C-alpha cells in the first residue's frame, strides 16, 4: 500500500512546516509511514505549502517522499491501489499501528466491493473539533483509486492520535511526545 499525505486558524501559515520540538510537523507524519509498512509516500502540496514542497524535497531529496501538486485527490494517479491518505498533522502516529489500519483495510474486503474512516473514541480524544456521535476522526483513511462514490467503513482504535488544528493543540502536542 502506498501513501498520501494532504498537505486557516492559528493564522492559516502553512502548518506541516509548523516547528515542534524542533522538528517540522510533518516528519512526525512522514515518519511511521516510513518506519511504515506503506512503501511509498506521496505528499501531494500546494500553494501557500510552497515553502514544504521546499523543505521535503531539500529535505528528503535523498528519499522516495515525492511531490504532488479544496479537495484535490488528483492524486489517484499516483496510487493503482488503494492508499492511505493522511493530514500532515498528526501527533503520536506509530507504525504499528498503521499496520493494523492496513492490515484491517484488507481483512474486510474480505466482505466488501472501498474507503476506511479511522475514528477514536471521544473517551480518548480530547478537545476535539469534531465529534460525530462520540467518534472523532484520525485524519487517517483508506480509499481506492477512483474519482467517484465509495462504500466507507468505519475503523475505531482506543489509542489516540492527535491533529493540531490551533495553536493550543500544539500545547498539547507538545505535551504528547
Ligand atoms: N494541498 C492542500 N492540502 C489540504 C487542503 N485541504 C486540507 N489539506 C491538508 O489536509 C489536512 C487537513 O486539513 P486542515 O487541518 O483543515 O488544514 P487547513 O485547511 O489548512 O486548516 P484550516 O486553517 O481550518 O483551513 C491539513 O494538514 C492540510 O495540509 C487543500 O485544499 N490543499
Amino acid at each position: 500500500m502506498d501513501a498520501l499525505i494532504m498537505a486557516t486558524r492559528m493564522g492559516g501559515v502553512e502548518k506541516p512546516l509548523i516547528k515542534l520540538c524542533g522538528r517540522c510537523l510533518i516528519d512526525y507524519v512522514v515518519s511511521p509511514l516510513l518506519k511504515s509498512k506503506v512503501n511509498n509516500i506521496f505528499i501531494a502540496t500546494s500553494p501557500n505549502t510552497p515553502k514544504t514542497k521546499e523543505y521535503i524535497n531539500s529535505a528528503y531529496k535523498d528519499y522516495k517522499n515525492i511531490v504532488v501538486i479544496e479537495d484535490l485527490n488528483e492524486c489517484i494517479g499516483y496510487f493503482s491501489e488503494p492508499f492511505l491518505v493522511v493530514s500532515s498533522d498528526l501527533i503520536n502516529l506509530k507504525s504499528k499501528i498503521i499496520n493494523s489500519i492496513v492490515d484491517y483495510f484488507y481483512c474486510i474486503k474480505a466482505k466488501t466491493p472501498e474507503a476506511l474512516a479511522v475514528m477514536i473514541p471521544k473517551e480518548k480524544y480530547p478537545n476535539p473539533s469534531i465529534d460525530f456521535n462520540g467518534l472523532v476522526p484520525a485524519d487517517i483513511n483508506v480509499v481506492s483509486p477512483k474519482h467517484g462514490y465509495q462504500k466507507e467503513e468505519i475503523m475505531v482504535i482506543d489509542e489516540l492520535i492527535f491533529n493540531i488544528n490551533t495553536k493550543d493543540d500544539l500545547k498539547l502536542a507538545e505535551m504528547l511526545l
